[PDB]
């Protein structure tokens, strides 16, 4: 997975915490 506070697209579910948000960041 990708780590919290780094850049993502909300259609890509691989954030270690589960969710990407509207500011392009993983929660």
């Amino acid at each position: 997975c990708r780590i919290p506070n780094q850049k993502c697209f909300q259609h890509l579910d691989d954030c270690c915490s589960r969710k990407c948000n509207r500011f392009n960041k993983c929660v």
